[PDB]
């Protein structure tokens, strides 16, 4: 017999993602770079590894859409809900949807795709929202103006509670 796992986490360390479509706001290359860096945020502090697929079903299916886009979490135009992602699991599990009514950038203007993706992939991996305003997993986007990204300790603790450290 088998009982359901008690924790919403990935039970495999080598995970796949696929960019199902692209925002008009950034080049294919910039979008790819943003997501790759966002995954690195998590792989840097856990044993998880991430590989991009160009076809088929990946663990984390990434897409851009607006308003109603095929689930119970419709978007709302500019600002507000920026994106959402499903907890670890089969099918919809892990998938990450981005609101293309946002202005996505690789800069400090609009919403930084890398930053929002890092947050969303947190959800994809099993983290809910933090109550710490300084945490990556805090619900509200607050770009600090700082030059280099650093994953806050709250988020390190959260993700390691599920997977432990890389080594
Ligand atoms: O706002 C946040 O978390 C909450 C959230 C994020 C995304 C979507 C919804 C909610 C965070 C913002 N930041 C940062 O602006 N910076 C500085 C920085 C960022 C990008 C590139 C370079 C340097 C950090 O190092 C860390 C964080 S965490
Ligand atoms: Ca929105
Ligand atoms: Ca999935
Ligand atoms: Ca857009
Ligand atoms: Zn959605
Ligand atoms: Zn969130």
């Amino acid at each position: 017999y088998n009982v359901f796992p008690r924790t919403l986490k990935w039970s495999k360390m080598n995970l796949t993602y696929r960019i199902v479509n692209y925002t008009p706001d950034m080049t294919h290359s910039e979008v790819e770079k943003a997501f790759k860096k966002a995954f690195k945020v998590w792989s840097d502090v856990t044993p998880l590894n991430f590989t991009r697929l160009h076809d088929g079903i990946a663990d984390i299916m990434i897409s851009f859409g607006i308003k109603e886009h095929g689930d119970f979490y419709p978007f709302d135009g500019p600002s507000g809900l920026l994106a959402h992602a499903f907890p670890p699991g089969p099918n919809y599990g892990g998938d990450a949807h981005f609101d293309d009514d946002e202005t996505w950038t690789s800069s400090s203007k609009g919403y930084n795709l890398f930053l929002v993706a890092a947050h969303e992939f947190g959800h994809s991996l099993g983290l809910d929202h933090s109550k710490d305003p300084g945490a990556l997993m805090f619900p509200i986007y607050t770009y600090t103006g700082k030059s280099h990204f650093m994953l806050p300790d709250d988020d390190v603790q959260g993700i390691q509670s599920l997977y432990g450290p890389g080594d």
